[PDB]
Parts: C-alpha cells; sequence; structure tokens
C-alpha cells in the first residue's frame, strides 16, 4: 500500500550502506561484497512485508496524529522504514535458520538459501549471523542521534530473545519433555499427551505473536515518540491475539493450501509438528481416529501423509478453524474499538495491520 | 587469576537471573529449564576464560588508578563480571556454531554440543542463538541504569558483526573467490593461488583479534569509565597484533599439539582452511615440496595428514613461528611501553593479557 515505494527505495539505501561498511571497515573485497549481495535479496526479499510496513503505518498514524514540519514528518518516515528492515531482516534471520533446522526446500517461491548449491548449510549458518548481526547495525547508524536508539535495541533484542525461546517450544514439542538430556537420544512421542492447546498457544505466542505483531506496532510507536501515547497492556494483548491467530493460519494453509500458492512447503505432518490441526484433530476426534492419527503421524511416507489430510478432512478441521476465526475476530474487534476509544490513530493503524491478517490466504 | 572466585560466582549469578526471567516471562517449564542449564554450563564452561577475566583485570587496574572508594570499586568489579560473561557467551555463541561449521568432535574435553546425542545440530542452531540474546540480556539488567549501557551494547554488537564477517573469510577461503556464485557448487582449489599472507592477516583479524584482544579491553574501559584516559589507536593496534599471533598459535597447535593436550581435535589440513603453516610453508618451501603438499592438502585421508604434517616439519615451520614470535614480541613491548607512556595502568593490565597469550601451549 501506501508506503511501499518509499519502503523498496530505503531498502537499496540500507544495503548501500551495509555493503560500504564492510568494504570500509573488514577490508571487504568486491566478490563477497557481491555474494553478500545476493544472500541480503534472496533472503530478505520476496515475502509480503506485513512487518516492516505496519512500522510505517504506525508511524505514519501517529506523526499525522501530531504537529509536525515536513522535515520531521520525513525524518519519522524514513526512521520507520529503516526500523522495519530491521525486522524483515529480523525475519530474514529466523527463515534460514528454521529452514535449515526444518530440512525444508522451497521460502518464497525458491529454494531455500541453505539449499543454493554455492552456499549449502555450512555457510548458510554464518550468513544467518550476518543477518541479525546487519539490523543491529541498521540502529546504531541510522538512529546514532536519536532518543529512541536505547529502547530500539532493548525491544527488538528482548523480542529476539523471545523467539528463540519460542523455536525451543517448538523444536522439542514432538519430544516427551520430561526425556530431554543433552547426553540421550530422544525418539518422538508415540501416545501425544503433551499435544494441549496450552503447549500450542505457548510455542506461536513466542514464537510468532511477538516479533510479527507486538515489535512491528511497539517500534511505529518508538520512532514517531507516541509509546507514551497508548495502552501498553492492551497494544501486548491485541498483538497476542492477532499473531496466534496468524499463527494458526500459518498452521491451517501449511497443510490445506497448494505449496505453489503459499511459496514453500510445509512438514508438519511428516515432523509430527504440534500444529493448530494436530491440537484440534487429537482433542475432538473419536477414539479409532486418534489412534489411526498416532500410527500415522510424524511419518516421511507420502502414503501416512494422505492418511492424516484425509482424517484432518473428516474432522471437519476446516470448519473448526472458521468457528476459531470468527471467536478471534469478535475479540479484536472489541480490542480495537477499546483502543480506539483511548487513541483512534493509534487504533487505526492497528486496523490496517488487521486487515492484511484476517482471511490472509498466504 | 586474582578475580576467578569472583567471577565465578558472578556466572551463577547471572545463569540463575537468566533461568529464572525466562521462567516469568515465557512460561518457561522445568524440563527446558533444566536443558537450557545444562546447555549454559556445557557451552560457556571449561574454558581458560582469557576474555571474561581480562575485562575483570582492565577495569580493576583502572578503578584502582582513579582511586575509586569501596563501594564504587565494588560496584566496577560487579559490573566487569557481568560484561566478562557477556564475552564468553559470545565466544560460548561461536564455538557452538563453528563446531556445527567445522563438523567438529571435541571442544574443552568434552564432546561439541551439537553432537550431544539428545542435542543435534537441529537443536544446536537454536541453542546458539539463545547464548548471543542471553549475551544482550545481561547488558539490558544489570546495566539498565548505567551510562555506559549504550556503548557496551555498541562496541559487543559491531564486534558481533566483525566476527562473523571475519568467518565468512574463514569459511570461503579454500574455494576460488571470483567463482563464490550462491547459484553454482564451488569446488575446493587446486592450485592455492590465494593462500597469501594478506588473505590470512585478513581472515583472523577478523574473526579473532577484535572479539578475542580487542572487544575485552575496551569493556574493561567502558564499565571503569576510563575509556577517555587512554589512546584509542595504540590500543586497538595492539589488539590486533596480539590477536593475530594469538590466531597464529592456535594455527600452530591444530597441527603441533596433541588434540588432548588442547581439548580439541582441528582438521585445519583435512578442510585445508587457510591457516598461518599452509601460508608460509607455500610461500617458503621448494615447488617439488609444494607440488606434494597440493596433493596431500584437504584429504581426510590419515596417511595424507601425515604427508601435510611431514612436510611442516621437514620446511622447519616451528622455528619460522619462533622467529615469528620474536618479532611480534619487540612490537608488543614497543607498543606497551608506548601506552605506559600515557596511562600505566591501562598497560600493565595489557602486559597481564600479553603474559597469558605469548608462549600459551593451549
Ligand atoms: C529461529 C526462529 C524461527 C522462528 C520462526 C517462527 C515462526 C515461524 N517460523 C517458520 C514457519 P514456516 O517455515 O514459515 O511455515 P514454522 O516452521 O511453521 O514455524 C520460524
Ligand atoms: C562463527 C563465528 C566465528 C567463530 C570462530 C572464530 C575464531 C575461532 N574459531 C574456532 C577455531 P577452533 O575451532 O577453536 O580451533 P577455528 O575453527 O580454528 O577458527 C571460531
Ligand atoms: C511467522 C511465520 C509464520 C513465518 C512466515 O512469515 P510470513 O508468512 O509473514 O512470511 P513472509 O516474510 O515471506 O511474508
Ligand atoms: C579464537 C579461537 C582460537 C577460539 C578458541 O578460543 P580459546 O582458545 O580462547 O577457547 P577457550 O574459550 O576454550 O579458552
Ligand atoms: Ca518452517
Ligand atoms: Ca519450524
Ligand atoms: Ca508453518
Ligand atoms: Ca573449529
Ligand atoms: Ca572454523
Ligand atoms: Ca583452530
Amino acid at each position: 500500500m501506501a508506503h511501499m515505494e518509499r519502503f523498496q527505495k530505503v531498502y537499496e539505501e540500507v544495503q548501500e550502506f551495509l555493503l560500504g561498511d564492510a568494504e570500509k571497515r573488514f577490508e571487504m573485497d568486491v566478490h563477497r561484497k557481491g555474494y553478500l549481495k545476493s544472500m541480503m535479496d534472496t533472503t530478505c526479499l520476496g515475502g509480503k512485508y506485513n512487518r516492516g510496513l505496519c512500522v510505517v503505518d504506525v508511524a505514519e498514524a501517529m506523526a499525522k496524529d501530531t504537529q509536525m514540519d515536513a522535515a520531521a514528518m520525513e525524518r519519522v518516515l524514513h526512521d520507520a522504514c529503516v526500523c522495519g528492515w530491521m525486522i524483515e531482516m529480523l525475519q530474514a534471520h529466523f527463515l534460514v535458520y528454521d529452514d535449515i533446522m526444518d530440512h525444508s526446500k522451497t521460502r518464497r517461491g525458491k529454494p531455500c538459501w541453505y539449499l543454493h548449491p554455492g552456499v549449502t548449510a555450512q555457510v548458510a549458518i554464518n550468513d544467518g549471523l550476518i543477518l541479525l548481526a546487519w539490523a543491529t547495525q541498521m540502529a546504531l547508524h541510522y538512529f546514532a542521534d536519536r532518543p529512541f536508539l536505547a529502547e530500539v535495541l532493548r525491544v527488538f533484542h528482548d523480542v529476539d530473545l523471545t523467539t528463540t525461546i519460542g523455536q525451543l517450544y517448538d523444536v522439542t514439542s514432538m519430544v516427551d519433555s520430561a526425556k530431554l538430556d543433552a547426553k540421550v537420544a530422544h525418539a518422538n512421542t508415540t501416545d501425544y499427551v503433551e499435544y494441549t492447546p496450552f503447549n500450542h498457544r505457548r510455542i506461536v505466542v513466542y514464537k510468532t505473536a511477538y516479533y510479527t505483531y507486538w515489535l512491528p506496532l511497539v517500534m511505529g510507536l518508538l520512532v514517531s515518540g507516541t509509546l507514551e501515547k497508548v495502552d501498553k497492556k492492551a497494544t501486548h494483548k491485541v498483538a497476542m491475539v492477532m499473531g496466534e491467530y496468524f499463527q494458526v493460519q500459518d498452521d491451517v494453509m501449511d497443510c490445506f493450501t497448494p505449496p505453489e500458492k503459499l511459496g514453500k512447503i510445509g512438514t508438519d505432518i511428516e515432523d509430527a509438528k504440534c500444529s493448530w490441526l494436530a491440537v484440534t484433530f487429537l482433542t475432538t476426534a473419536p477414539a479409532e481416529k486418534v489412534a489411526e492419527f498416532k500410527a500415522n503421524y510424524g511419518s516421511t511416507d507420502p502414503a501416512a501423509v494422505a492418511v492424516i489430510k484425509q482424517l484432518y478432512t473428516e474432522q471437519n478441521l476446516l470448519a473448526r478453524f472458521e468457528e476459531y476465526e470468527k471467536a478471534v475476530v469478535a475479540e479484536v474487534e472489541q480490542l480495537i474499538a477499546a483502543l480506539e476509544a483511548q487513541n483512534a490513530a493509534f487504533a487505526a493503524s492497528v486496523k490496517v495491520l488487521w486487515s492484511k491478517t484476517y482471511k490472509r490466504q498466504k
């Protein structure tokens, strides 16, 4: 929408900055400079830019609600774009690692970075660290004289921590939690006791909600200097609700949306993930169907996978998702009404975010 | 080792903080807390603690020099221990990843983290991110009301960046740099045209000197509030010299120090990495020797690795290292004497660091 063109211009600026700083500081040669350019473009581009563009929608909503001159509005928007790129590059970094962890094939319609034959998991592992480091470099450089530098770093780093703990819950969700010893191999579960609504919510809140919903909102507020003009606790709550839903959508599109339209080949089923479908199925389905699920789940065999999808379809998981979505919409709507009573400007930028989220198809 | 007891007590302190904060903020369960505890202990302990201890030695030298009273000195030492642990965790993070990247077997006399049977490289990859995040968490918590907080973050993230570019030079150094395409597999070199003193210096200065020499000295100065009492240029210079040399010793020991004494099993020869021995040997040995080294280096075959070590031995590599160490001793001493003319206290703390480095055996 409104800010794409400006946001993409800032990408070019920030890339030239970053590559030039490496030349100046690290004696970066021409070939590695180009490798780094292709790496940044491959990992950071091609997504929907929902997190980055939110920073800009929020910042501008709040800046217009303030009285400021042309140069100050221009500054807010530019800083917002830089902040948005910190988050997109945080995403880039998380996706490089997660694609390795999940041993996946495609991301955003192209092979996963680690799967580029001129890269491999060995180089990709270090490329991911460069991405994370650059996001902090952006703040240190662009916001060196800004009052919100310290607060930006604190929220960005807190969120980076939060997401790694989220990923921890995710990556250990298929193993009995009583059996984690860094000294003993552990088999995947066969009984699925821990596939509970509580465990699924815990995963999604921490691995997705904080960095996808909370971070863009807060950063938008930080760069426009209006973080003390909104109810902190309601902002966190609406971000948790939308974020949980956003990840329920993800765990509901990797089992029913063609890879081709999504841009990625989910393997929740093969990998026995504690997805919203698995928890919803395990807690509502009849007993023979639960057993048949346990004999088929967690299996690479395409015939086992097809059995799970058939069981999910018989269980009416799409319709259960529709009902959950109605409940979410009801709650979001009212959290937004209450934010609107306090700060109508901020509440509008929450609608813009929610609009890009509700009933999305990829 | 005046500060070891205090340093270790701070580790217990910081660990209990970190685990407790995840309980409070991420609904961390008792099993993953236990997992996290063992991960921390396994990846962060068992090293020599040169980096961490140097922060405290520098901080104390400067606090004595500025005549701090007992209250102030106790704060400075405690802050210095936290900074020290930020660096030891940075190291922890770097080695978790590097062990994966290098496919190594032992770190500090135990199996590499990713090789723990209950871990695997899948989990280790996210674990390494938790270590990095925790490093920032320490500063955000303990230095929340400290004016040096921003400069601590700044130098920390800069050095982390520098090291990852350092690591990029390392992992791409055995492939032809003109053939650095992400779309095209890269065969390892057969002619070694890029195995030069310039390329070797660039690798080790960036992957090693910054975080191992410069980062500890600076943090010791920042926490004691004395960074504005020493020559920044001379400080950086002496860090670069000691740090390159520190990497040279690490390269010499890969080939000549028994894995047992060392705590690790280097595969420089098998991976044919741009070490200080290979580079020197190539630009010191003849053509017949160079040709025999080209048809032996980069092979996992035990006989071929024995040929390499035998070439090195016959080319008197140990002896060329002694001579190199003489020139470095002459130059470090001159640079310390120069520092000592300006602030005797900081120069003495650079000597403490030098003396734990010069002629170390592991
Ligand atoms: C290292 C943090 C990885 C964080 C993270 C958080 C949320 C989603 N992902 C990737 C998704 P996907 O690969 O985009 O479908 P997941 O594997 O379903 O969770 C990664
Ligand atoms: C991943 C970031 C850089 C990691 C890094 C930096 C310096 C030395 N090391 C490890 C050593 P070692 O594995 O301790 O011998 P190297 O593999 O010889 O370089 C790792
Ligand atoms: C958060 C998680 C579901 C990963 C996918 O995030 P996304 O769908 O926003 O991906 P893009 O960055 O490619 O838009
Ligand atoms: C820089 C590189 C040689 C890394 C190993 O560093 P180190 O020998 O200081 O390791 P410890 O932290 O185990 O003492
Ligand atoms: Ca994934
Ligand atoms: Ca995943
Ligand atoms: Ca998914
Ligand atoms: Ca190594
Ligand atoms: Ca290495
Ligand atoms: Ca080594």
